[PDB]
């Protein structure tokens, strides 16, 4: 029963199509600029204004649930207004993971096949446990293949044995808890890889990765 919130400081056209293809029972475009507010309402969309203000989709949900009174407990599922594509199925799966798991914040991942990416800075790279608890998230190539990678000259004789994920912009969340993790200092951690879903980890809170 999940309500969609997408953080958009036509790419949010598709991202919001795809969002309605996932069952959400509402779907919210987050922006800061009354031309993306205005073009977005083009094409059907409740909108919410939020403040320039914001160095993340997180920190501008927040500002969101409270303006528009969203009810702490509602799931809340941020699709990061850039996402490529979305079988929106696995937004439903994402939603239901909080619950399934046990977390406060769930999200979503896919087998990376290019091994080039793996060493792609703007390619997040995620590592879970054996039942997709995340250890981390990093810029970063996690794992680190020590025999492969030790002096590696050619990113083409590398060997992706099914070890890496490549982490996809898409978060569950109850609204309370997007107020409680703005309720967080901005971390040291959170701003050296410019990665929000960061400070929950460093806040020893855990994060659900789905595949
Ligand atoms: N101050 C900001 C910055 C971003 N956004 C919203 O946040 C999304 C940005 O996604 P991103 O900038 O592409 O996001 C990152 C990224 O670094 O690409 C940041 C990071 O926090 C983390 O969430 C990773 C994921 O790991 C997905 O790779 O995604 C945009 O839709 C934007 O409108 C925002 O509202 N306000």
């Amino acid at each position: 029963s999940f309500t969609v919130i997408i953080p958009a400081r036509p790419m949010i056209q598709h991202v919001f199509e795809k969002a309605l293809q996932s069952g959400a029972s509402r779907v919210i475009i987050a922006t800061d600029n009354e031309n993306v507010a205005d073009v977005a309402k083009s094409f059907g969309a409740e909108v919410c204004m939020t403040s320039v203000n914001h160095n993340s989709g997180t920190e501008r949900l927040a500002e969101v649930v409270e303006k528009l009174a969203i009810p702490d407990n509602e799931i809340i599922v941020n699709i990061q207004g850039d996402e490529p594509l979305i079988p929106p199925v696995i937004v439903r799966q994402v939603a239901d993971n909080l619950a399934k798991f046990n977390v406060n914040m769930a999200s979503l991942a896919v087998k990376i096949h290019d091994a080039e990416e793996l060493f792609n800075p703007n390619a997040v790279k995620v590592l879970t446990d054996k039942d997709g608890y995340v250890l981390y998230f990093s810029r970063s190539v996690i794992p680190y293949d020590r025999d492969q990678f030790m002096n590696l000259q050619d990113v083409q004789k590398v060997q992706l044995s099914d070890a890496y994920l490549r982490h996809i912009g898409i978060y569950a969340y109850r609204a309370g808890f997007i107020k409680q993790y703005v309720q967080w200092a901005p971390t040291q951690l959170e701003n050296l890889e410019k990665l929000e879903q960061l400070r929950v980890l460093y806040n020893g809170e855990r994060i659900h990765v789905e595949l």
